[PDB]
């Protein structure tokens, strides 16, 4: 399936996917992702939409 990346730091602020097995796999994309624009964050997952969103 596809999920979503929102981002949502004190500055980075955008959306972007990537496709995934499960869920999990689809978080550490993420993360890295995440991590390699600045952004370490608060993690939270919404399974309906399948969409993550990082808070800083």
């Amino acid at each position: 399936d596809t999920y979503k990346l929102i981002l949502n730091g004190k500055t980075l602020k955008g959306e972007t996917t990537t496709e995934a097995x499960d869920a999990a796999t689809a978080e550490k994309v993420f993360k890295q992702y995440a991590n390699d624009n600045g952004v370490d964050g608060e993690w939270t997952y919404d399974d309906a939409t399948k969409t993550f969103t990082v808070t800083e």
